[PDB]
């Protein structure tokens, strides 16, 4: 009870590290694709990726799991 | 008792709505990723990425926490 | 209670296989945007990312949320 | 006059668990084949893919008519008591 | 003399009843004005990105006093007993 | 004659506690040390990489240990009773 709270409230921070980082990883990448998609892009004019939603998505996530923790005490 | 189970049924409805962001993050990238990757393929021949198991095992993770939820009135 | 550890326990060996699919997933995106912009590195010299933080931490959750297993015989 | 009652209620009671334990197996059976079913065909909407499906879960429900059975072997009436 | 005492007392349950109900809407006005706010800024700090908010919970503080004041229904004293 | 018996009851209550207050701080020494460990080869299993390690859980038991140990003191008996 304690105990299964307790298991419980310990698994939640994991989820939010986990997502937290997979948050941080999309940035990432959206960065990089759209630098070097830029890049040859500014190639090809001389022969002459948006995660917004998902993003955001993880963010409301791990705000509604740090809302789900148990308070022992109660 | 109630209280446990239905904080934990929160966290499971936002560990999903995380691995769908997830998933849906996925697509875009490897849409993008090779979309760019063939264009720089097309003009590498006039001088002359594949995520479906790691979507596909989360859609089947988020399935399996859809079937964890707990009824409260059980 | 035991059903309510039970459905708990169900959940964690979901989350782990969805965050590691997250983790496999940013290792495959890592090495093709990666081998695709040295590709295109390539290209511009003769006209003349980096994920090791989030997957290790993805990694430490899933290492975390295994610690969180309850054992229903106790 | 009580024992022709406790003699026609025992065997009720040996009929009504008959039932209730006909009516756990025909749930076991129910929930095994329609899951089976179930993922046959979410497996072929991922195929499709590479409109949800729903598993279905009595285990409470075969739980509390398990107990019952075990409520009613309670009531059985010894005659010599 | 214990019918006036008594009298008294009940008088009293009624108004310390009274009081915690009325404690109990006001928590529950402000967790959600509280909240609703909350929401307000943190959508603010989102936008304003596309310095934490923190929400209130009182269910369990809701929940006591409203067990405090079923409590005190009881303690009620039936002046013919 | 119950005195004697007794005594040397209470005698072996203080002996058993002190063996599990012993074997309870001996498990606490071992699963800090197990898991210490446990974190250092998990720790350089990753550094190689930038085969598995399991680390050990003892509060059931541990805390059985320490229930028991305080049921032995409700077993102590008074002489004068």
């Amino acid at each position: 009870q304690k105990m299964i709270a307790s298991a419980f409230n310990n698994a939640l921070g994991a989820i939010q590290d986990g997502f937290d980082a997979t948050n941080s990883a999309l940035g990432k990448i959206q960065s990089v694709v759209n630098a070097n998609a830029e890049a040859l892009n500014n190639l090809l004019n001389q022969l002459s990726l948006d995660l917004t939603y998902e993003m955001n998505r993880i963010q409301d996530a791990i705000k509604k799991l740090n809302e789900s923790y148990i308070n022992l005490k109660e």
